[PDB]
């Protein structure tokens, strides 16, 4: 997870998820068989239960 173990699917979700709050689960399993690579819905899952408590952002005001 965090090292960015997938260089575009981790990359482009983590940037996604926090600067586009509409994105949703529905992206983000379209968009991983899109690229072909197999990951488990539950991890994203958590990812956004994460992201919901910690938006870590270097954008606008902060």
């Amino acid at each position: 997870a965090s090292m960015v173990l997938s260089p575009r699917d981790e990359r482009t979700l983590v940037r996604k998820v926090q600067i586009n709050p509409r994105t949703t689960a529905k992206d983000l399993v379209k968009m991983l068989e899109e690229t072909g690579t197999k990951v488990s819905i539950s991890t994203v899952k958590r990812v956004l239960y994460r992201h919901n408590l910690k938006g870590r952002s270097a954008r606008k005001l902060e």
